[PDB]
DNA sequence: GCCCTTAGCCCCTTGACAGGCGGGAAACATCGTGTTAACCTTCGATTAAGAGTCGCTGAGTCGCGACG
C-alpha cells in the first residue's frame, strides 16, 4: 500500500495520454491502480532496480 | 318395374425415397488472462453580456452583571 500510494502520482502523470478514449480522467486512474497493484505483486530484484518503468509499462 | 351383374370412385396397405433439425466430432476464429523490466512520479475547461425565487453559512451591533 505505501509503494501503491507514493506512486500513484505515476498512474495519473500516465493517465493523461489516454483521455477522451471512453473513460475519465478518475476511472483511467482508478482502473490503472489495479495493474499498479498487481505490478507489485511481481517486483524483484532484477536487473534496472527502478520501478518507473515497470510501472508505467503496468499502467499502460 | 325390380333384381342381377359389372364398372368407377373412395378408401386402405407398403414403400422408396429426400432432406432436414440437430447433437457430435472436428477444424478453426475468440477472450480472458498473463509477461517485458535501460529515461519524464499533477492531465485539463469553461462558464462568466436576461430573469423570478428555494437551502444554508458567518460578521458587527446591542442586553445582564461583577469586580475596583
Amino acid at each position: 500500500k505505501e509503494m501503491v500510494e507514493a506512486n500513484l502520482r505515476l498512474v495519473i502523470s500516465i493517465a493523461k495520454k489516454y483521455t477522451n478514449r471512453g473513460l475519465q480522467f478518475l476511472d483511467l486512474i482508478q482502473e490503472g491502480n489495479i495493474g499498479l497493484m498487481k505490478a507489485v505483486d511481481k517486483f524483484e530484484y532484477r536487473r534496472g532496480y527502478k520501478f518507473s518503468t515497470y510501472a508505467t509499462w503496468w499502467i499502460r
